[PDB]
């Protein structure tokens, strides 16, 4: 109201200013020609100031009221976009007041409509990043353009869940390489594949965690998990086979102890140690075997000089040489000396008596000897009677043993036939041969006296 | 009542505008606060623009005053000066017409002001440049300042009457000019002087018509006149001895009308050819009164034969013996001839006998000769009768005329006295002596 009342005080102003100008224009002598001349240059200007603040004011209410009648078009395109009921007032209802808010609200929504195109940028930003390491396909809008809350906060669960799946495949990841690293750390492997050194070496983050790698992964657990099976059965194997070869040879209670620490852990480069020692533990059977064989073929050498021997007798075996030591080696040896053994004290008395006459043959051809008068009485041994004496008892138990000996000999034929050869034939004959070389020396030297 | 019409006219436009702008500014909201402030802007601007005008027609106005102040101070001023003749239009005063009135009779004023004052300049001029020709005083001011309008009728008659003078000097100039120039042409002057060839050779205009120089041109003049006068005198002088010697000669009258044209004016000419006249004149005369006394001379000598003379008497008298052709010597030759002439004219009767005695003589003697040779005989003339017979005559005339003739010789010196000479003495004795001759020429 104060500017209402201002406008009557200027009207006053004018009407004042009027009447002084025509005072001072009644002072001096002025023709109304020249009066009329300096009032149109003042109505000139005033008319001049006139339209001008009338033409801003005039333009001013067209350019408010444009101003709207496009926002609106505006709004109601910012509107259906983005599903927001439009706002609005009933009391101002002031040109001023309603242009101003208009574009307000028009400038917000333009705010939000790019917060949400960002916050859209953002989400696909996030999505192209994981979906390239699960390679999972994206997403199906499809749009640059316009999004809305509900799609939104769709996509929002969406990229959570898939950050849980994303987590829960990393934790898969860990333990099975917590896994894997231990199986290649125990069958001393070191990877030299590609993948290999990916999981082990390139340590994270890794791979294409679509279900193509894990399987692959898996698998590579599968594989390192078969090679410790086999060791472990296959050590098992050895470790069984010691026990064989302990339990069959002796199996004391330090040694086994002391392999014990080899009967551990089958999957590293024990194997060779355990092979090592199956191959010294056979290569110790035959040996002792060998010791044993040894012993007994002696044995059978010893008591082939007891009797015998035609060497076609003793090449009669087989067992000699046998350079191969089979175990069933030795199983032939105790058959053939417990037969020998047997048979020997079957025909005991026999070959006691065979031997009997040998000693008895030599000695007696040496008194004979040392009665043929070497020398004798000068250089001999006395005393020399009792040399005669013993000849004579000698010679008194020779025949008895021969007349015994033909007798058991004859008996041996029908006790279990058919022939006879005592490194020469049949053995009588070599006796009578003997007496024969005896007597014919004896002849020979009779015509030296 | 017009400019009040569109004065209202305008605040009818301003309620108008004001409401109208109220009217858009309640439709659009506008918060009282822009209001208040555009109706500021707007009160501003036009109380400035009024301001503006009515300060103009402030100062215009006091201007105004001060132009007609000024121009009133100055208009007194300019009454003083010249006439004061003051003038106020009654009716209606008006501060812009009064203004643009004394404005204008300032200009007017300033205007006569110029105008006299430049005339004052060139009177002073005009009268510079003639007093300088006439040599006349000027003028009594010099009063440069300001003149009036009686001191302006005042310069101009003096200049009037200088004119006068002016015109009057270079007419007597015309005049005497005039006379000199015949007067020099007469006498063949040709002028010589500085003056005398300003005056005749640079005609005119010159020199200074002053009290100076028509003085001094008179004064040349008087001189002239008088040197006519007197050439003029010598020439009648000369006329009047002409005519004088006209009167003393015969003079013949046809011979006395041609010489009417030399005895005209006075010039050299005249003069030189007079002269001449006269000593032609006189040596005329000498040579006529010469041809006289000679003349007389000779009368003399036929009557100093006559009777005279002797050595004495041809010593006497004779004083002419150097020719001195005067009528004196005329008058003494005169009284001598006369004289003479009479005394033997006196004597005549008494000389006459002595030429006869003397022939008579002579003859006696050549007869007494013829007749004393006697070869006569057979040469001579006869007859010889007649000669001795004449002879004898002689001798009979000759004794008795010295006798009549000794009478009159002795009664001549009883007169005058006393005695006579004749070539000697002689003269009755040599009469004679001459007898003795024959007397002794006979023996």
């Amino acid at each position: 109201r104060r500017s209402e009342v201002l406008a009557e005080e200027s009207i006053v102003c004018l009407q004042k200013a009027l009447n002084h100008l025509r005072e001072i224009w009644e002072l001096i002598g002025i023709p109304e020609d020249q009066r009329l001349q300096r009032t149109e240059v003042v109505k000139k200007h005033i008319k001049e100031l006139l339209d001008m603040m009338i033409a801003e004011e005039e333009s001013l209410k067209e350019r408010l009221i444009k101003s709207i009648s496009v926002c609106q078009k505006e709004l109601n395109t910012l509107c259906s976009e983005l599903h927001v009921e439009p706002f609005q007032e009933e009391g101002e209802t002031t040109i001023l007041q309603l242009e101003k808010d208009l574009r307000t609200q028009v400038e917000l929504m333009r705010k939000q409509k790019k917060e949400r195109k960002q916050e859209l940028k953002l989400l696909q930003e996030q999505d192209q990043e994981l979906c390239e390491i699960l390679c999972m396909p994206h997403y199906d809008i499809d749009s640059a353009s316009v999004p809305s809350l509900e799609e939104l906060n769709q996509f929002r669960q969406h990229v959570t869940t898939l950050r849980e799946t994303k987590a829960s495949r990393r934790e898969e990841f860990v333990s099975i390489k917590r896994q894997i690293i231990l199986c290649m750390e125990e069958l001393d492997h070191t990877p030299d594949t590609s993948f290999e050194r990916d999981v082990v070496c390139e340590d994270e983050d890794a791979f294409c965690l679509s279900l193509e790698n894990i399987a692959t992964l898996q698998k590579l657990l599968r594989q390192l998990e078969m090679q410790k099976s086999q060791n472990e059965a296959v050590c098992e194997g050895l470790r069984t086979q010691i026990r064989e070869l302990w339990d069959r040879l002796q199996i004391p209670e330090e040694e086994r102890e002391a392999v014990a620490t080899i009967m551990s852990g089958s999957k590293a480069k024990v194997r060779k140690a355990l092979q090592l020692e199956v191959d010294r533990l056979e290569e110790l059977k035959m040996q002792n075997m060998k010791k044993v064989i040894e012993a007994i073929r002696v044995e059978l050498v010893q008591y082939w000089d007891q009797c015998f021997y035609s060497q076609e007798q003793r090449q009669a075996f087989a067992p000699f040489c046998a350079e191969d030591y089979t175990e069933s080696l030795l199983q032939l040896h105790d058959a053939e000396i417990v037969r020998l053994k047997n048979y020997y004290e079957v025909h005991k008395e026999l070959f006691e008596g065979v031997q009997k006459w040998e000693e008895t043959w030599r000695l007696f051809l040496e008194f004979e000897r040392k009665a043929s008068d070497p020398n004798r009485f000068t250089n001999r041994g006395g005393n020399l009677l009792k040399e005669e004496k013993q000849r004579a008892k000698l010679q008194k138990m020779l025949p008895k043993l021969e007349e015994e000996l033909k007798a058991r000999i004859e008996l041996w034929e029908q006790e279990h036939s058919k022939a006879f050869m005592v490194n020469g034939q049949k053995f009588m004959e070599y006796v009578a041969e003997q007496w024969e070389m005896h007597r014919l020396e004896k002849e020979r030297a009779k015509q030296e006296r």
